């Protein structure tokens, strides 16, 4: 790129070297999953968590198949449970691309192992939604992951911009970000100095201002366009609000788990779950 130093350059190549080793954007090894069967004011919430997040499943086979899975309605009954088991192992194919893709990275390799495990437990959702960005198709509102297609089922498009994690996917596809942009926002999200039990606070706190000064400057450097005036602070902003929708959706998901449990063992691992 231009205007960047060395060291910046460096901390690029190697962001997108792990994201290129550890982010299979065709899905292909995502095998073996589990799919919906064929054919109490905790329930009351626990009812309104899942309607938050509604959509169809298809699945393209290689012969050139396809399955179509269309959700039920809620009707008062165990129904609204129907999908957490393939979200569950589709979380958790992804967590482990997460998990991989921190260990490629020199500058979390030379942190404690501890503070490794509290900074992946605090950002491993978000930097799961960023990769999910990457292949969300806003004009079908639909995450096409190879194969497998999940579909925003049918107030209309204003309506579905009121549930936040989806009002976030839409305005960070509008920013139109490179691939670069994409990693560097990985990378601040995963070098947050301020999640639960990091205790050097300090090296990762200078990590993570460095990611984001050079952020800073590749846009400075790559993006002249009107369009991209603040950019760079609007990126900061989408991670705050990212920030916020990991912490309703981690208190959402302990709803659900307690009462109906679903999470796989690294799911229970990255969520502080004992087994007890
Ligand atoms: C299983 C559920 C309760 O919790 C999670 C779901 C997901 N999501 N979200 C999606 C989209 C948004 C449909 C692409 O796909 C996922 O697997 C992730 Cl990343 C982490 C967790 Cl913990």
């Amino acid at each position: 790129v231009q205007g960047l130093t060395e060291e910046q350059r460096m901390m690029i190549r190697e962001l997108m070297d792990a994201q290129m080793k550890t982010f299979d954007t065709t899905f292909s090894h995502f095998k073996n999953f589990r799919l919906p069967g064929v054919l109490a004011a905790k329930w009351s919430q626990v009812r309104k968590d899942l309607c938050s997040l509604k959509v169809s499943l298809q699945l393209r086979g290689e012969d050139g198949s396809v399955w179509n899975y269309k959700p039920p309605a809620d009707s008062g009954g165990k129904e609204i449970f129907s999908l957490l088991p393939h979200m569950a192992d589709m979380s958790t194919y992804m967590f482990k691309g997460i998990i991989s893709f921190a260990k490629v990275i020199s500058y979390f390799r030379d942190l404690p192992i501890e503070d490794q495990i509290s900074l992946l437990k605090g950002a491993a959702f978000e930097l799961c939604q960023l990769r999910f960005n990457t292949v969300f198709n806003a004009e079908t509102g639909t995450w096409e992951c190879g194969r497998l297609s999940y579909c925003l089922e049918d107030g209309g498009f204003q309506q579905l911009l009121l549930e936040p994690m989806l009002k976030f996917h839409y305005m960070l596809k509008k920013l139109q970000l490179h691939e670069e942009e994409y990693v560097l926002m990985q990378a601040i999200s995963l070098f947050s100095p301020d999640r639960p039990g990091v205790l050097q606070h300090r090296v990762v706190d200078q990590l993570q201002e460095q990611f984001a000064i050079t952020l800073k400057s590749y846009i400075e450097c790559n993006r002249p366009q009107p369009a991209h005036r603040f950019l760079f602070l609007k990126i900061m902003a989408m991670l705050t609000e990212l920030r916020s929708i990991n912490a309703q959706h981690t208190q959402r998901l302990l709803r659900i788990q307690d009462i109906h449990p679903f999470a796989t063992p690294l799911m229970q691992e990255l969520f502080g779950i004992t087994g007890s």
